[PDB]
């Protein structure tokens, strides 16, 4: 892919936890943050 | 900013409404997905 592409898919990514991180918080099941962000579990702890 | 600062916000916002959308679909309550995403009504509504 271009250089740009990357850089978006890092900024998903970046959104993808942040966004994982606040469900933690707010006590949303993980299997439910797992579908909804894409996120792995390993993702998840880290 | 960057171009690349740029980018990576473009990332943010693209996965932000992809995951507004998933929860959505769900059933979760909007002013949920709104605290979850951060996004606006309006960019709910499109």
């Amino acid at each position: 892919m271009t250089i740009a592409e990357r850089l978006r898919q890092e900024g998903e990514q970046s959104k993808a936890l942040h966004i994982a991180k606040i469900m933690l918080e707010s006590g949303v099941p993980l299997a439910d943050i797992m579908r909804f962000t894409g996120l792995s579990e390993e993702e998840l702890a880290a």
